[PDB]
């Protein structure tokens, strides 16, 4: 639950990002994939990816992560009232890729450490707030779903 002013905080930060949302996309899932190994293995079509290099390289994840980002941003637009955007995602994550809660978290973190590196000193300590609370909203919701399909 986030107040009007701390909506208003998310949708600023999502400017920055809206900018250059391929950029930000690719470091994100970077970040991911580098951070956490295992998050790569969940993906058939970027499995192939051994280095760093390569996944900079790859305009196949640059695509990827402008899809993840958009979808992220529809829902951040809706200030909370994301039922209908949020349950296909939720049924695609657990039914068909299989992808723990816990990758969720480790993706929230990703795009908090991106905001950070791309935007330094310029994402200051009540944009982090706010954005924390969104994709901790975000990643409940989820669990929610999760928890009614029995899926760990
Ligand atoms: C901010 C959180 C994320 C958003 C909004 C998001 C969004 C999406 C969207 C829109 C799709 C395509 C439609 C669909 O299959 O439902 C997708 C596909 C996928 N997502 Fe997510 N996702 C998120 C986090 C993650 C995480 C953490 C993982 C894995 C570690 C992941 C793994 C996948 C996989 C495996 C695909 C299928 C890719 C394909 O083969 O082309 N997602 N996601």
């Amino acid at each position: 639950g986030l107040s009007d002013g701390e909506w208003q905080q998310v949708l600023n930060v999502w400017g920055k990002v809206e900018a250059d949302i391929a950029g930000h996309g690719q470091e994100v899932l970077i970040r991911l994939f580098t951070g956490h190994p295992e998050t790569l293995e969940k993906f058939d079509k970027f499995k192939h990816l051994k280095t760093e290099a390569e996944m900079k390289a790859s305009e196949d994840l640059k695509k990827h992560g402008t899809v993840v980002l958009t979808a992220l941003g529809g829902i951040l637009k809706k200030k909370g009232h994301h039922e209908a955007e949020l349950k296909p995602l939720a049924q695609s994550h657990a039914t068909k890729h299989k992808i723990p809660i816990k990758y969720l978290e480790f993706i929230s973190d990703a795009i908090i450490h991106v905001l950070h590196s791309k935007h330094p000193g310029d994402f200051g300590a009540d944009a982090q707030g706010a954005m924390t609370k969104a994709l901790e909203l975000f990643r409940n919701d989820i669990a929610a779903k999760y928890k009614e399909l029995g899926f760990q």
